[PDB]
Protein backbone atom coordinates (compact mmCIF):
# COMPACT_ATOMS: atom_id res chain seq x y z
CA UNK A 1 0.00 0.00 0.00
CA UNK A 2 -0.19 2.56 1.99
CA UNK A 3 -0.01 0.78 4.22
CA UNK A 4 3.26 0.08 2.34
CA UNK A 5 4.44 -3.55 2.34
CA UNK A 6 7.94 -4.81 2.00
CA UNK A 7 8.97 -8.30 1.06
CA UNK A 8 12.48 -9.00 2.31
CA UNK A 9 14.18 -12.37 1.69
CA UNK A 10 13.62 -14.79 4.56
CA UNK A 11 16.41 -17.30 5.12
CA UNK A 12 15.71 -20.53 7.05
CA UNK A 13 17.52 -20.89 10.37
CA UNK A 14 16.15 -24.07 12.01
CA UNK A 15 13.10 -26.37 11.89
CA UNK A 16 10.71 -28.58 13.84
CA UNK A 17 10.37 -26.62 17.10
CA UNK A 18 6.80 -26.92 18.49
CA UNK A 19 5.45 -23.47 19.19
CA UNK A 20 8.84 -21.92 18.42
CA UNK A 21 9.09 -18.84 20.62
CA UNK A 22 11.23 -16.52 22.64
CA UNK A 23 14.23 -15.99 20.34
CA UNK A 24 17.07 -14.43 22.25
CA UNK A 25 20.83 -13.76 22.11
CA UNK A 26 22.98 -14.06 25.19
CA UNK A 27 25.98 -11.95 26.12
CA UNK A 28 28.31 -14.26 24.13
CA UNK A 29 26.16 -14.00 21.03
CA UNK A 30 24.76 -17.51 21.36
CA UNK A 31 21.21 -17.92 20.13
CA UNK A 32 18.36 -19.63 21.93
CA UNK A 33 14.74 -20.51 21.18
CA UNK A 34 12.01 -21.98 23.36
CA UNK A 35 9.68 -24.78 22.39
CA UNK A 36 6.69 -24.26 24.67
CA UNK A 37 4.41 -26.74 22.96
CA UNK A 38 6.45 -29.92 23.20
CA UNK A 39 4.36 -32.59 24.94
CA UNK A 40 5.06 -36.07 26.29
CA UNK A 41 1.96 -38.26 26.77
CA UNK A 42 -0.22 -35.29 26.33
CA UNK A 43 1.33 -33.30 29.15
CA UNK A 44 3.65 -30.33 28.88
CA UNK A 45 7.33 -31.00 28.33
CA UNK A 46 8.51 -27.74 26.84
CA UNK A 47 12.13 -27.08 26.03
CA UNK A 48 14.80 -24.40 25.95
CA UNK A 49 17.18 -24.84 23.00
CA UNK A 50 20.52 -23.50 21.87
CA UNK A 51 20.77 -23.17 18.08
CA UNK A 52 24.05 -23.37 16.22
CA UNK A 53 23.60 -20.56 13.70
CA UNK A 54 26.07 -22.10 11.27
CA UNK A 55 24.41 -25.46 10.99
CA UNK A 56 20.84 -25.02 12.24
CA UNK A 57 21.41 -27.86 14.70
CA UNK A 58 19.48 -27.77 17.93
CA UNK A 59 20.51 -28.74 21.43
CA UNK A 60 18.01 -28.94 24.29
CA UNK A 61 19.71 -27.29 27.25
CA UNK A 62 16.73 -27.37 29.66
CA UNK A 63 13.39 -29.21 29.81
CA UNK A 64 12.06 -27.55 32.91
CA UNK A 65 9.78 -29.29 35.37
CA UNK A 66 8.85 -28.53 39.00
CA UNK A 67 7.54 -31.40 41.13
CA UNK A 68 6.77 -33.32 37.97
CA UNK A 69 4.84 -30.50 36.30
CA UNK A 70 6.44 -29.76 32.95
CA UNK A 71 6.95 -26.22 31.75
CA UNK A 72 5.60 -24.30 28.79
CA UNK A 73 8.56 -21.90 28.34
CA UNK A 74 7.41 -19.19 25.93
CA UNK A 75 9.48 -15.99 26.13
CA UNK A 76 12.98 -14.87 27.04
CA UNK A 77 15.24 -12.01 27.98
CA UNK A 78 18.98 -12.13 28.72
CA UNK A 79 20.24 -10.64 31.94
CA UNK A 80 22.94 -7.97 32.01
CA UNK A 81 25.04 -8.63 35.11
CA UNK A 82 25.17 -12.42 34.59
CA UNK A 83 24.87 -14.44 31.40
CA UNK A 84 21.58 -16.09 32.33
CA UNK A 85 18.14 -16.16 30.70
CA UNK A 86 14.88 -15.00 32.26
CA UNK A 87 12.19 -17.21 30.81
CA UNK A 88 8.42 -16.66 30.97
CA UNK A 89 6.72 -20.03 31.35
CA UNK A 90 2.98 -20.60 30.99
CA UNK A 91 2.99 -23.34 33.69
CA UNK A 92 5.86 -22.35 35.92
CA UNK A 93 5.80 -18.51 35.96
CA UNK A 94 9.23 -16.90 35.71
CA UNK A 95 12.38 -19.03 35.46
CA UNK A 96 16.05 -18.11 35.51
CA UNK A 97 18.02 -20.49 33.27
CA UNK A 98 21.77 -20.93 33.13
CA UNK A 99 23.79 -21.81 30.03
CA UNK A 100 24.54 -25.19 31.61
CA UNK A 101 20.82 -25.98 31.53
CA UNK A 102 20.14 -25.70 35.23
CA UNK A 103 17.25 -23.44 36.29
CA UNK A 104 15.35 -21.97 39.20
CA UNK A 105 11.63 -21.02 39.56
CA UNK A 106 11.39 -17.44 40.83
CA UNK A 107 7.85 -17.08 42.27
CA UNK A 108 4.99 -19.26 43.40
CA UNK A 109 3.27 -16.16 44.73
CA UNK A 110 3.35 -12.40 44.03
CA UNK A 111 4.23 -9.64 46.43
CA UNK A 112 0.76 -9.57 47.81
CA UNK A 113 0.72 -13.25 48.43
CA UNK A 114 -1.55 -14.13 45.42
CA UNK A 115 -0.68 -17.29 43.50
CA UNK A 116 1.54 -16.51 40.51
CA UNK A 117 0.09 -16.72 37.02
CA UNK A 118 1.78 -18.45 34.09
CA UNK A 119 3.75 -16.06 31.88
CA UNK A 120 4.34 -15.67 28.15
CA UNK A 121 6.81 -12.88 27.40
CA UNK A 122 8.99 -10.37 29.16
CA UNK A 123 11.01 -7.22 28.56
CA UNK A 124 13.82 -5.70 30.65
CA UNK A 125 14.03 -1.97 30.95
CA UNK A 126 17.43 -0.33 31.21
CA UNK A 127 16.98 0.02 35.00
CA UNK A 128 16.92 -3.78 35.18
CA UNK A 129 13.25 -4.19 35.99
CA UNK A 130 11.52 -7.01 34.12
CA UNK A 131 8.03 -6.41 32.74
CA UNK A 132 6.13 -9.65 32.19
CA UNK A 133 2.89 -10.74 30.54
CA UNK A 134 0.85 -13.44 32.26
CA UNK A 135 -1.93 -14.73 30.04
CA UNK A 136 -2.25 -18.10 31.77
CA UNK A 137 -4.10 -18.68 35.01
CA UNK A 138 -2.40 -19.89 38.16
CA UNK A 139 0.87 -21.75 37.86
CA UNK A 140 1.26 -25.48 38.40
CA UNK A 141 -0.03 -27.40 40.25
CA UNK A 142 -3.25 -25.59 39.39
CA UNK A 143 -5.07 -26.95 36.35
CA UNK A 144 -3.86 -25.06 33.27
CA UNK A 145 -6.02 -22.28 31.92
CA UNK A 146 -5.35 -19.39 29.53
CA UNK A 147 -7.10 -16.05 28.84
CA UNK A 148 -7.82 -16.41 25.12
CA UNK A 149 -11.59 -16.29 25.78
CA UNK A 150 -11.94 -14.53 29.17
CA UNK A 151 -10.18 -11.49 30.69
CA UNK A 152 -7.99 -12.84 33.47
CA UNK A 153 -4.52 -12.20 32.04
CA UNK A 154 -2.20 -10.03 34.17
CA UNK A 155 0.97 -7.97 33.91
CA UNK A 156 3.87 -8.11 36.40
CA UNK A 157 7.04 -6.24 37.13
CA UNK A 158 9.85 -8.26 38.71
CA UNK A 159 12.03 -5.61 40.29
CA UNK A 160 15.69 -5.18 41.02
CA UNK A 161 14.92 -5.67 44.72
CA UNK A 162 13.30 -9.00 44.04
CA UNK A 163 9.63 -8.20 44.22
CA UNK A 164 7.14 -9.83 41.86
CA UNK A 165 4.56 -7.06 41.65
CA UNK A 166 1.25 -7.47 39.81
CA UNK A 167 0.82 -4.16 37.98
CA UNK A 168 -2.37 -4.75 35.95
CA UNK A 169 -5.08 -7.32 35.36
CA UNK A 170 -8.07 -8.27 33.26
CA UNK A 171 -6.42 -8.65 29.82
CA UNK A 172 -7.60 -11.13 27.18
CA UNK A 173 -4.24 -12.83 26.50
CA UNK A 174 -1.52 -10.26 27.15
CA UNK A 175 1.36 -11.43 24.97
CA UNK A 176 4.28 -9.41 23.63
CA UNK A 177 5.68 -6.57 25.69
CA UNK A 178 8.31 -3.89 25.15
CA UNK A 179 9.76 -0.86 26.91
CA UNK A 180 10.45 2.48 25.20
CA UNK A 181 13.31 4.53 26.57
CA UNK A 182 14.24 8.19 26.26
CA UNK A 183 17.42 8.84 24.36
CA UNK A 184 19.14 9.33 27.77
CA UNK A 185 18.14 5.77 28.76
CA UNK A 186 15.23 6.50 31.04
CA UNK A 187 12.32 4.03 30.70
CA UNK A 188 9.09 5.89 30.03
CA UNK A 189 6.50 3.79 28.11
CA UNK A 190 5.37 0.17 28.36
CA UNK A 191 3.64 -1.47 25.36
CA UNK A 192 1.58 -4.63 25.82
CA UNK A 193 -0.02 -6.75 23.12
CA UNK A 194 -3.51 -8.12 23.79
CA UNK A 195 -3.66 -10.85 21.17
CA UNK A 196 -7.31 -11.60 20.19
CA UNK A 197 -8.58 -8.03 20.65
CA UNK A 198 -6.24 -6.69 17.94
CA UNK A 199 -4.90 -4.05 20.31
CA UNK A 200 -1.60 -2.76 21.62
CA UNK A 201 -1.88 -0.99 24.98
CA UNK A 202 0.47 1.62 26.40
CA UNK A 203 1.27 2.91 29.84
CA UNK A 204 3.48 5.66 31.15
CA UNK A 205 6.28 4.17 33.24
CA UNK A 206 6.64 6.45 36.26
CA UNK A 207 9.19 4.25 38.04
CA UNK A 208 9.99 0.68 38.90
CA UNK A 209 6.70 -1.29 38.97
CA UNK A 210 4.78 2.02 38.55
CA UNK A 211 2.62 2.34 35.45
CA UNK A 212 -0.28 4.69 34.77
CA UNK A 213 -2.19 6.29 31.89
CA UNK A 214 -3.43 2.97 30.27
CA UNK A 215 -4.35 3.68 26.64
CA UNK A 216 -5.27 1.77 23.44
CA UNK A 217 -1.99 2.72 21.64
CA UNK A 218 -2.05 0.71 18.44
CA UNK A 219 -4.42 -1.22 16.25
CA UNK A 220 -3.44 -4.54 14.71
CA UNK A 221 -4.86 -5.25 11.24
CA UNK A 222 -7.09 -8.08 10.32
CA UNK A 223 -9.94 -10.25 11.73
CA UNK A 224 -8.12 -13.51 11.49
CA UNK A 225 -7.83 -15.70 14.54
CA UNK A 226 -4.72 -14.44 16.34
CA UNK A 227 -3.27 -10.96 16.59
CA UNK A 228 -0.16 -9.37 18.02
CA UNK A 229 2.28 -11.86 19.55
CA UNK A 230 5.90 -10.78 20.02
CA UNK A 231 7.48 -7.38 19.58
CA UNK A 232 10.72 -5.41 19.70
CA UNK A 233 11.95 -1.92 18.94
CA UNK A 234 14.43 -0.95 16.27
CA UNK A 235 17.07 1.67 17.02
CA UNK A 236 14.75 4.49 15.90
CA UNK A 237 12.02 3.29 18.26
CA UNK A 238 9.82 1.83 15.56
CA UNK A 239 7.97 -1.14 17.06
CA UNK A 240 7.96 -4.38 15.04
CA UNK A 241 5.10 -6.69 16.00
CA UNK A 242 4.43 -10.24 14.82
CA UNK A 243 0.76 -10.43 13.80
CA UNK A 244 0.08 -14.12 14.22
CA UNK A 245 -2.42 -15.35 11.60
CA UNK A 246 -1.94 -12.43 9.26
CA UNK A 247 1.25 -13.42 7.39
CA UNK A 248 2.76 -10.06 8.39
CA UNK A 249 4.96 -8.31 10.88
CA UNK A 250 3.56 -4.83 11.53
CA UNK A 251 5.77 -1.78 11.92
CA UNK A 252 4.53 1.05 14.15
CA UNK A 253 6.15 4.42 14.28
CA UNK A 254 7.01 6.08 17.54
CA UNK A 255 3.54 7.42 18.01
CA UNK A 256 1.58 4.21 17.41
CA UNK A 257 -1.89 4.20 15.86
CA UNK A 258 -1.97 2.22 12.66
CA UNK A 259 1.11 0.47 11.23
CA UNK A 260 3.25 2.63 8.99
CA UNK A 261 4.60 -0.41 7.12
CA UNK A 262 4.02 -4.13 6.98
CA UNK A 263 6.50 -6.93 6.34
CA UNK A 264 5.14 -9.89 4.43
CA UNK A 265 6.38 -13.22 5.69
CA UNK A 266 6.31 -16.49 3.69
CA UNK A 267 4.13 -18.05 6.39
CA UNK A 268 0.87 -17.22 8.16
CA UNK A 269 1.84 -17.34 11.83
CA UNK A 270 4.83 -15.19 12.81
CA UNK A 271 5.09 -15.48 16.60
CA UNK A 272 8.14 -13.75 17.95
CA UNK A 273 11.23 -11.90 16.85
CA UNK A 274 14.62 -10.68 18.00
CA UNK A 275 17.47 -8.67 16.52
CA UNK A 276 20.99 -9.97 16.40
CA UNK A 277 23.12 -7.42 18.31
CA UNK A 278 25.00 -4.97 16.18
CA UNK A 279 23.09 -5.97 13.05
CA UNK A 280 19.93 -5.37 11.03
CA UNK A 281 19.12 -9.06 11.19
CA UNK A 282 15.79 -10.08 12.71
CA UNK A 283 15.24 -13.70 13.70
CA UNK A 284 11.56 -14.71 13.48
CA UNK A 285 9.80 -17.73 14.92
CA UNK A 286 6.59 -18.98 13.33
CA UNK A 287 3.91 -21.55 13.97
CA UNK A 288 2.81 -22.51 10.46
CA UNK A 289 5.93 -24.60 10.05
CA UNK A 290 7.17 -24.41 13.69
CA UNK A 291 10.43 -22.98 12.44
CA UNK A 292 12.85 -20.09 12.70
CA UNK A 293 13.90 -17.68 9.92
CA UNK A 294 15.87 -14.48 9.57
CA UNK A 295 15.59 -11.39 7.40
CA UNK A 296 17.27 -8.00 7.10
CA UNK A 297 15.49 -4.97 8.45
CA UNK A 298 16.21 -1.32 7.51
CA UNK A 299 18.36 -0.57 10.56
CA UNK A 300 19.80 -2.13 13.71
CA UNK A 301 17.73 -3.14 16.69
CA UNK A 302 17.30 -1.14 19.85
CA UNK A 303 19.87 -2.47 22.31
CA UNK A 304 18.50 -4.94 24.81
CA UNK A 305 19.35 -4.57 28.52
CA UNK A 306 22.02 -7.28 28.17
CA UNK A 307 23.87 -5.03 25.68
CA UNK A 308 24.12 -2.15 28.16
CA UNK A 309 26.85 -1.74 30.80
CA UNK A 310 26.49 -1.59 34.54
CA UNK A 311 29.73 0.37 34.71
CA UNK A 312 29.41 2.37 31.62
CA UNK A 313 30.39 6.09 31.37
CA UNK A 314 28.41 7.46 28.48
CA1 LIG B 1 4.32 -14.80 22.81
CA1 LIG C 1 12.45 -10.36 21.08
Amino acid sequence: MEIPVIEPLFTKVTEDIPGAEGPVFDKNGDFYIVAPEVEVNGKPAGEILRIDLKTGKKTVICKPEVNGYGGIPAGCQCDRDANQLFVADMRLGLLVVQTDGTFEEIAKKDSEGRRMQGCNDCAFDYEGNLWITAPAGEVAPADYTRSMQEKFGSIYCFTTDGQMIQVDTAFQFPNGIAVRHMNDGRPYQLIVAETPTKKLWSYDIKGPAKIENKKVWGHIPGTHEGGADGMDFDEDNNLLVANWGSSHIEVFGPDGGQPKMRIRCPFEKPSNLHFKPQTKTIFVTEHENNAVWKFEWQRNGKKQYCETLKFGIF
